[PDB]
């Protein structure tokens, strides 16, 4: 199985987002099933799947807290943050584009969750 790791990039993984503003958030997580009922935080990582995956092991990863790994290299991500209000579609978000490193749970050398602490701030 790998629905889990499937299930990530469904949900955190944008290959090329071009522009990252506010209708970017509220078009993608429409598109990714996030908005029934609106997800308050979530964050898509951008660039090759290939060094996402490599954050389960030592070249691109360290342990981190309990359960979890933080990545080595730094990763373009947008974060979509619910604006008001009401848990129910229409959903509008506010995106937030950074660049830094992203902490996973792995299992199977795949990727399955993203702590989205890091991303709250
Ligand atoms: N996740
Ligand atoms: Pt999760």
């Amino acid at each position: 199985d790998n629905s889990r790791y499937t299930h990530f990039l469904t949900q955190h993984y944008d290959a090329k987002p071009q522009g990252r503003d506010d209708r970017y958030c509220e078009s993608i997580m429409r598109r990714r099933g996030l908005t029934s009922p609106c997800k308050d935080i979530n964050t898509f990582i951008h660039g090759n799947k290939r060094s996402i995956k490599a954050i389960c092991e030592n070249k691109n990863g360290n342990p981190h807290r309990e359960n979890l790994r933080i990545s080595k290299s730094s990763f373009q991500v947008t974060t979509c943050k619910l604006h008001g209000g009401s848990p129910w579609p229409p959903c509008q978000y506010r995106a937030t584009a950074g660049f830094r490193n992203v902490v996973v749970a792995c299992e199977n050398g795949l990727p399955v969750h993203l702590d989205q602490s890091i991303f709250r701030r």
